[PDB]
């Protein structure tokens, strides 16, 4: 069963190590006419406590954030970070969970980061660093926290990121591996590959308390 | 055959109704010792002189063909204004695939359309749904086009075909073609070879000039 997570916005859920702050919600709403649709991808801040492999420890010590939605969010981005007490300047690590421009529009905003956009990794300026990121192999960024390889949505190299030991649980940021809670009938149609990304789902419901979608709230995952 | 492109940079080739700007050559250097490569993205610049209907009129003003990475920002906007062209004066972006070096400056155009592989939307987010695939172009102008080209980023990537230039037509490929000479070095970067093969022989059938993604333009004779 799942339950959409309600509580004071941002949803906060604290953690030890990491603490993690859904800074925007996403969405996607359909027209009354017409076959448009409105979206935006979430944005989530993961918040240390107060080659490849170990630039990526080092730049997870400080604040990280998985996708920056669309180039229009920008100011509200900025608003939601300021709200936490965080500079642009301040985030040390972006994780891209796949390469659509509703969760990739704002990289410009945060020159001094790390980047992981799918499985590129480089450093600020544009220095890529190869790793083995794969679905038996995880990339660790700290005590409790991993990025994931979840194929099927975005294509073969969408990657999700794993928080464990917070107030909740274990806190999945999913990107658009799901949807939104009841997207049982709706995800297929946007899946580039759906039998890689019926893997992937299951893959991220076995470990997660809450899971952050791409373009809904926040759900609870219950047992 | 190949050659590169040579003439004054940033490399512009005239023509009607449209020109192409090289705004920025992409490049992907290895290190003296290690694995490690830096690189950048291609950004190209088009300038006239449902969705099919937006796109149409997204094209009447400046197109950028990707962006390049975020740390690029103020060479992008450098060269921009060198073309006589404000990050606000841009009313398309199209982002060929969605990897860092392409993509990273997005959030400089918020009054540009967008179409980053196929998703299009307008400014603000509005996703507009269309046809785009291997048998069906779209049409953002006389003589220019969005083609689907897979293979490289995935299943999804797209190049912008400019006809009647002064040196023919110009194909922007992203990936397509990493750089002149990437004959036995293009395969280990590929999402999916068998489509990406496709793709370069669909573009070399076209094409008199190539701006691949990670190297200089170069002409096919
Ligand atoms: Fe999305
Ligand atoms: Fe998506
Ligand atoms: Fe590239
Ligand atoms: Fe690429």
């Amino acid at each position: 069963r799942t339950e959409p997570l309600c509580g004071a916005s941002p949803l906060l859920v604290p953690g030890d190590p990491y603490s993690v702050v859904v800074l925007l919600q996403g969405y996607a709403e359909p027209e009354g006419v017409g076959d448009a649709v409105r979206a935006d991808g979430s944005v989530t801040l993961v918040l240390p406590q107060t080659g490849a492999e170990a630039a990526l420890e080092e730049a997870a010590r400080g604040p990280i954030l998985v996708d920056t939605g669309g180039p229009w969010a920008r100011e509200a981005l900025l608003g939601a970070l300021a709200g936490q007490g965080v500079a642009p300047g301040d985030v040390t690590l972006v994780v891209g969970t796949h390469g659509h421009s509703d969760h990739i529009g704002n990289l410009g905003l945060f020159p001094g980061a790390a980047l992981l956009v799918s499985h590129d990794f480089c450093l600020p300026g544009g220095r890529y660093l190869p790793h083995g990121l794969g679905e038996g192999q995880p990339l660790r960024l700290g005590p409790g926290l991993e990025v994931w390889a979840t194929p099927g949505h975005g294509g073969q190299r969408d990657v999700s990121v794993v928080v464990a030991g917070t107030a909740l649980g274990t806190v999945v940021v999913a990107g658009d591996v799901f949807e939104r809670d009841g997207d049982e009938d709706s995800w297929q149609a946007l899946s580039e590959d759906p039998a890689a990304q019926e893997r992937s789902r299951k893959r991220v419901l076995v470990v997660a308390d809450v899971v952050v979608p791409g373009h809904g709230p926040p759900f609870r995952v219950l047992r």
